């Protein structure tokens, strides 16, 4: 009666956490389900081993969740992983005590669809960005494979694409860079995403109310697999809240509700120095209270303070001393959960988008890479739930000097609109916050999508 589902996440703690948190929710929906997660180098990364031991030692998480290590072999290619995944699947399938429900693959692990076919088990995808991203990528793939479109024609173009999962035309300049740059990079991502429509179903880390038009579009394509919006899946205990910082919380406690603008871009130092200067000037002109997570600049000075001074306007740190703080790493989810935080200047990565939404904090969009430009366009132009600093900003690597720097006047104006006490954007975020929390409760859309997914997995095995 037991049905076992094998998950294969892509490497990286972020994708692993979102995969395991998703697995935990699925296990709640049917006692017959068990989940096995195949991990790459379990006993090589501490944060991974600690997390997996934390999960399996806690009986608040069921004994129907387990991990199996994929050790990097002395000769390690994809075929080595293919062979190594083949061997584990053959072992699991020999077990008469449980039925193998299939493989659930990350969007970057779709090559393992061949292994599922070989062992005659269904394949599925856990897509960790949103439905609009999923639909846009399938559209670009169909353009290339079914209509002989040269995707490089869209790079920096002014045309607007008619994309079925967006109700408004999509500017070519918000397309993910990897899909319009040609060469090996286009090949790589075409091979990832063209197999997604060949699985038996796609879990998406979104909720129906956020992206209803895209999901209706995706569900209407009789040639595409069923999609299951099972999110928001967040990297913390969504019933208890995230773990924070005492020092930050103490400072935030001293600020009025919704008065602080949080600026965080992963603390990677992605911006060039001239862009940092413009953000700093905009913060000062705005007069707003702020918390700015900024990677320490490597300017060759002795002290950390001096290194920040090298890239900020002269005297910036002294003049803003009483209204804001420039710091390094910050616990993002915990900061957004604080009632003093009223706005979020963000690169619009999907996890950051869901976390801000979850805590009802509106964003101003400063996308940088991957699908962040599209996420910004979704939030600003399709949903009307964010302020725009820029939609099409793009960096190719950390710190790359940009030919078009966003000026302080444009940033200032966006921050003033963001922090205005009454705004349609703010109201729409609050309405979306309630829907995000309701989606995961019994009777919620995402709760039901999780039940339907487990139900379909059990029945698809026959």
């Amino acid at each position: 009666t037991n049905v076992e589902l094998v998950f294969i996440p892509s490497p990286g703690l972020s994708h692993l956490v979102s995969t395991v948190e998703a697995a935990k929710l699925l296990l709640h929906r049917d006692h017959r389900l068990s989940i096995t997660v195949l991990i790459t180098n379990l006993h090589k990364d501490t944060k991974v081993e600690n997390y997996t031991l934390k999960t399996t030692s806690n009986p608040n998480t069921s004994p129907r969740l387990r991990f199996i290590n994929l050790p990097t072999q002395e000769e390690d290619s994809i075929d080595s992983q293919i062979r190594q995944v083949r061997e584990i699947v053959s072992v699991l399938i020999k077990n008469p005590d449980s039925k193998l429900g299939g493989l659930v693959l990350d969007m970057f692990c779709t090559s393992f669809i061949q292994v599922a076919e070989e062992f005659a088990i269904p394949s599925y995808v856990f897509f960790t960005s949103g439905a609009s991203a999923l639909g846009l990528l399938q559209h670009l793939v169909s353009l290339k494979l079914e209509h002989n479109q040269d995707l490089t024609q869209f790079k920096d173009s002014d045309v607007e694409l008619s994309v079925p999962c967006f109700s408004v035309p999509v500017p070519a300049k918000v397309l993910p860079a990897v899909m319009v740059e040609g060469g090996p990079i286009e090949d790589t991502f075409m091979n990832y995403f063209k197999r997604i429509p060949e699985t038996r179903g796609i879990m998406v880390n979104t909720f129906y109310e956020l992206e209803s038009f895209a999901i209706q579009s995706l569900l209407s394509d009789a040639k595409a697999p069923k999609v299951y919006p099972v999110g928001p899946i967040l990297g913390f205990d969504q019933t208890q809240g995230p773990v924070g910082d005492d020092a930050i919380k103490k400072w935030l406690d001293d600020q009025p509700e919704n008065s602080v603008v949080f600026l965080c871009f992963g603390t990677m130092g992605s911006f060039c120095e001239g862009q940092v200067k413009e953000i700093a000037m905009a913060l000062e002109k705005s007069g707003n209270r702020f918390l700015w997570s900024l990677r320490k600049p490597e300017k060759g000075r002795v002290t950390e303070y001096e290194n920040y001074e090298e890239v900020l306007p002269q005297g910036f740190l002294e003049r803003t001393k009483g209204v804001g703080k420039v710091m390094g790493w910050a616990p993002q989810a915990a900061v957004l959960s604080h009632p003093a935080v009223g706005g979020f200047v963000s690169h619009c990565g999907w996890n950051s988008t869901l976390e801000s939404l979850w805590f009802g904090v509106p964003m101003a969009t400063f996308p940088l890479y991957a699908e962040q430009q599209m996420n910004a366009f979704l939030l600003v132009k399709e949903e009307g739930m964010a302020e725009m600093i820029t939609l099409d900003y793009k960096i190719d690597f950390k710190g790359e000097k940009q030919p078009e720097i966003v000026g302080s006047d444009e940033i200032e104006a966006a921050i003033r609109r963001l922090m205005a006490e009454e705004s349609g954007v703010r109201r729409k975020v609050k309405e979306m916050q309630n829907k995000a929390r309701s989606a995961l409760l019994e009777g919620g859309s995402s709760y039901d999508a999780q039940c339907l997914f487990v139900h379909d997995v059990i029945n698809n095995i026959g």
